């Protein structure tokens, strides 16, 4: 079975440019690596330009929600007040930035003891976030560290 | 997209030899038609089966859980009040056999206005579900009748 | 010395008859006048507002669930989980009456029936009485009226 | 004229200090005091079941959500949903109070501001009260003591 990563992140009004441009490539460089890519299915920040990079270096993308660059589309029927990927599904959850959503679904990460990736949170996220868990939390400063630090934990 | 036909049906205990015959059967005809199975992930009566078959013609499989025949497991942190496939990602819903869990899904697949194929449910599940909305239930013969309505419903 | 939570199924506006309407209202009314609490539907029209009405105009206490309402809730459930089910926190429940039936209701019953819970039905159609009693003959309670419906309650939560 | 519902959530026994199991049954104690409903976990073990306990000594109505229990809890939800989150159902909450804080807890909290509901952190570390406080600083009151959550508490129910 290929690994399943997950990708979670702030919505179109939350996303920073910048943002974008690292979904975008985290998207791209989970397919290259031979991975899936699981997020949602609805949601135009983060989650569409990671499912958008996937799909455009080929790879596979589930979808999951309550684009032509979905190729599984899983349909909750949970409704929208929590951001419910099934993330217990990926074999490492990776959040782009920041925001209540994101939050609840890294902290519930943790809570099942599943290691995340944490790539342009802030500060006070990348400190509130291992002092929760220091052992399962992986701050990444740029895309190629994030990718690394998910190639360790499959490796592991 | 290629089409997701969902199967429900009862566990080990609940399902006889000949519905565990029609569930492998099943799955291997959706296989060959071309289509997605999606089932529970864990259930080892008409859901594994329904698995087995499709994964022994070729198929692609999504197994939901709260089997290397599983392709992509969905695993929903829902725990198993309930017997949920997330079955709104299915374009069509086929019920093997009958049980509580089983009939609940095909409820609420019929809430949602999904159509739904029930084959090897006796007569008052027929009925019965037959008298919730007859336009959207199907009642199927034997597995090719069954695969015949699905036919039919993804043309319309 | 906990209260018993008696919990009521049926459909919404458009798919319910006047009589059922009547039964739910005296039903809430008879669950409250026996000191049970009511939980249901919080979203105030067929069945289930005619519960609650009932069973808050005899003085008892009501439990509304919502996924995201009338005055006759005491105590509104919001569960933030779709409508794609008519979730009510059933399991809660010590009894779950059916007034009436729909697709809704039907999931509900079984899952009811699944968790090894007593369902009674009260005003469903044969098809309906017939089939859940084929699920399970030992937890499925058909009633004839209201009366019948508190009766099969009562000696329920007296086992 | 409905009762106000106060959520409250905490870690359970391991990961929860002596000073944050008495602050729970304080805060449950003037929680019942005011005249309002407790809403919280209903599984028996820490931050929680001290609420509970502090609710019930007062007089209070408590409202104790489980998965799939003490005689503190008066109405036992159950919602038939995973043990993978700490749901209480907290969006039914007026105001929530967070009294200590853990992986569970941090969801609930994350999720009632994405509802836009007020939380109360009260005896939660420096990272998250900055944390959450950057999420919304509308929404996130810090209180130093039981004393000042009842206040933040009855000042938003005020509004």
């Amino acid at each position: 079975r290929k690994p399943i990563i997950g990708v979670m992140g702030p919505g179109k009004a939350d996303t920073a440019e910048n943002q974008l441009v690292m979904a975008n490539e985290l998207g791209k460089q989970i397919a290259t690596h031979g991975w899936i890519l699981l997020t949602g299915g609805r949601s135009l920040g983060v989650m569409h330009e990671a499912m958008k990079g996937a799909k455009e270096a080929g790879g596979t993308t589930i979808g999951v929600l309550p684009s032509d660059a979905v190729d599984i589309p899983i349909v909750t029927g949970l409704g929208s007040a929590r951001d419910n990927i099934n993330a217990l599904s990926s074999n490492v959850l990776v959040a782009v930035g920041m925001g209540p959503g994101t939050a609840a679904e890294v902290a519930l990460a943790l809570k099942a003891k599943k290691p995340v990736v944490l790539l342009g949170t802030q500060p006070e996220a990348e400190k509130f976030f291992t002092s929760l868990d220091a052992g399962l939390v992986h701050v990444a400063a740029d895309v190629a560290g994030a990718i690394a630090a998910v190639k360790q934990l499959l490796a592991k």
